[PDB]
DNA sequence: ATTATGACGCT
C-alpha cells in the first residue's frame, strides 16, 4: 500500500512532428499543402520508394515503405516530392535542418532528449512545478487545452468527444495540492499546448504530442490522436488503457521479444502481464527485460530523459540491390569515395556547429546473398576530415573480403560509414 | 528491390 511507488515522480512529454518530411516539402512548396502527397527517395524503380504520407494520401491507403507506381494505384492524384540526389544518392539534409529548427524551439521550454530526425523526449517536471507556484492555486481552464484529449475520458462530434471528455478531467481536479500527479500531468500538457504554438508558430510545422509520467507511456500517448492533437495519459487510466493494447504496441517491443513474450506466456495485451510475479518475467526474459516488463504492464518506467539535442554518431549508407550490386575494384571504390564526400560535408559542419570532433570510423558492409544486414562492420581511425583518405581506410580495413583472383565477390549489396567517438573539440 | 539512418544491448 503505502510503500509501493508508483512511478509518478516525472512529468515526460514526446513530441512528434507529423509526417514530417512531408511537411518540410509543404512549407516549401504550397501547391503541396492540404493535399495527397507523398516523399519518396529515387525514382527509377517502380517510381521510388515511399518514406512519408500525408494523412490525406493515408486515408486512401497510401503507407511508408511502399512503391511509388503503387501508391498511384491506390491514389492517382498523390502528388510526390522527391529525396535531393547527391553524389549519386539520397541527401536528407533539408530534413535534418528543418529538424534543426523544431529541436532548438523545444529546447527553450525544458531539456530535450532527440529520439529521432522528428521526434524529442522532454522531461517538464521543472517546468511544471515552477509553473504551479506560479498560478498559486489558480484552477486550469478548458481554454488552455484546445487540443488535448485525455484518455479514458469522456466514461459514465470528435470535437465534442474532446471537449467533454476534458471538461470531466478538469471538474475532477483537486487544484490546491500542488504534488498530485493529475495536477502536475495536466499543467505539463499546458506547456506543451504552448511548446507545440510556437513551434507551429515559428517553423510552419504541427506536431502531436504524448504527456504522461515515463517515456513509454509518453510516446504510447502521443499515437492515440493525431494528427495535430496532444493526449493525456494519466497513471489512473493504465489499467483500462493496457487491457486491450496489444504487447506489441509498447516501444521495443514490438519485434522478437513482444513475440515471445506473446508465445510463451499465452497471452495478447499489456494489462495481461500484471497477472505473473518478477521473478517469472526474469526467468523468461532475463533479468533486466523482466524487472522492466513488471514495471511496465502496470505503468511505470524509469528510464530517464537525457540531455542529448544532438546526434551520437553520423551516418551515410547506400544499398545496392539485386543487379547493381558492386561487383568491381573500381565501382566499391568509388562509391566508398561518394560516401565518404558526403560524410565529410556533414562532419565539417558539426564541427563548425557544435564544437566536437569525431575520432573513429566504423565501416559496414553487406555482400550478395548474404543473410545478415551487416555482413561486415569493422574500425578504425578518424583523424582528419578529408574524404580521400576516409574512403582509402575504409577499402584498407573491408579489402580481404574481396575472393577474386580487380573484380569483387561476393558483390556488394550495401556500404556504410559511421563517424563515432565524438569528443569536445 | 522499402531505404537511410541511429540508439542501444549482449558478449
Ligand atoms: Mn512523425
Ligand atoms: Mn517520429
Amino acid at each position: 500500500g503505502p510503500h509501493m511507488a508508483t512511478g509518478q515522480d516525472r512529468v515526460v512529454a514526446l513530441v512528434d512532428m507529423d509526417c514530417f518530411f512531408v511537411q518540410v516539402e509543404q512549407r516549401q512548396n504550397p501547391h503541396l499543402r492540404n493535399k495527397p502527397c507523398a516523399v519518396v527517395q529515387y525514382k527509377s524503380w517502380k517510381g521510388g520508394g515511399i518514406i512519408a504520407v500525408s494523412y490525406e494520401a493515408r486515408a486512401f491507403g497510401v503507407t511508408r515503405s511502399m512503391w511509388a507506381d503503387d501508391a498511384k494505384k491506390l491514389c492517382p492524384d498523390l502528388l510526390l516530392a522527391q529525396v535531393r540526389e547527391s553524389r549519386g544518392k539520397a541527401n536528407l539534409t533539408k530534413y535534418r535542418e528543418a529538424s534543426v529548427e523544431v529541436m532548438e524551439i523545444m529546447s527553450r521550454f525544458a531539456v530535450i532528449e532527440r529520439a529521432s530526425i522528428d521526434e524529442a523526449y522532454v522531461d517538464l517536471t521543472s517546468a511544471v512545478q515552477e509553473r504551479l507556484q506560479k498560478l498559486q492555486g489558480q484552477p486550469i481552464s478548458a481554454d488552455l487545452l484546445p487540443s488535448t484529449y485525455i484518455e479514458g475520458l469522456p466514461q459514465g462530434q470528435k470535437e465534442g468527444m474532446r471537449k467533454q471528455g476534458l471538461f470531466q478531467w478538469l471538474d475532477s481536479l483537486q487544484i490546491d495540492n500542488l504534488t498530485s500527479p493529475d495536477l502536475q500531468l495536466t499543467v505539463g500538457a499546458v506547456i506543451v499546448e504552448e511548446m507545440r504554438a510556437a513551434i507551429e508558430r515559428e517553423t510552419g510545422f504541427q506536431c502531436s504530442a504524448g504527456i504522461s509520467h515515463n517515456k513509454v507511456l509518453a510516446k504510447l500517448a502521443c499515437g492515440l490522436n493525431k494528427p495535430n492533437r496532444q493526449t493525456l495519459v494519466s497513471h489512473g487510466s493504465v489499467p483500462q488503457l493496457f487491457s486491450q493494447m496489444p504487447i506489441r504496441k509498447i516501444r521495443s517491443l514490438g519485434g522478437k521479444l513482444g513475440a515471445s513474450v506473446i508465445e510463451i506466456l499465452g497471452i495478447e495485451y499489456m494489462g495481461e502481464l500484471t497477472q505473473f510475479t518478477e521473478s517469472q518475467l526474469q526467468s523468461h526474459f532475463g533479468e533486466k527485460n523482466g524487472s522492466w516488463l513488471y514495471a511496465m504492464c502496470r505503468g511505470i518506467e524509469h528510464d530517464p530523459v537525457k540531455p542529448r539535442q544532438l546526434p551520437k554518431t553520423i551516418g551515410c549508407s547506400k544499398n545496392f540491390p539485386g543487379k547493381t550490386a558492386l561487383a568491381t575494384r573500381e565501382q566499391v571504390q568509388w562509391w566508398l569515395l561518394q560516401l565518404a564526400q558526403e560524410l565529410e560535408e556533414r562532419l565539417t559542419k558539426d564541427r563548425n556547429d557544435n564544437d566536437r570532433v569525431a575520432t573513429q570510423l566504423v565501416v559496414s558492409i553487406r555482400v550478395q546473398g548474404d543473410k545478415r544486414l551487416s555482413s561486415l562492420r569493422r574500425c578504425c581511425a578518424l583523424t582528419r576530415y578529408d574524404a580521400h583518405k576516409m574512403s582509402h581506410d575504409a577499402f584498407t580495413v573491408i579489402k580481404n573480403c574481396n575472393t577474386s583472383g580487380t573484380e569483387w565477390s561476393p558483390p556488394l549489396t550495401m556500404l556504410f560509414l559511421c563517424a563515432t567517438k565524438f569528443s569536445a573539440s
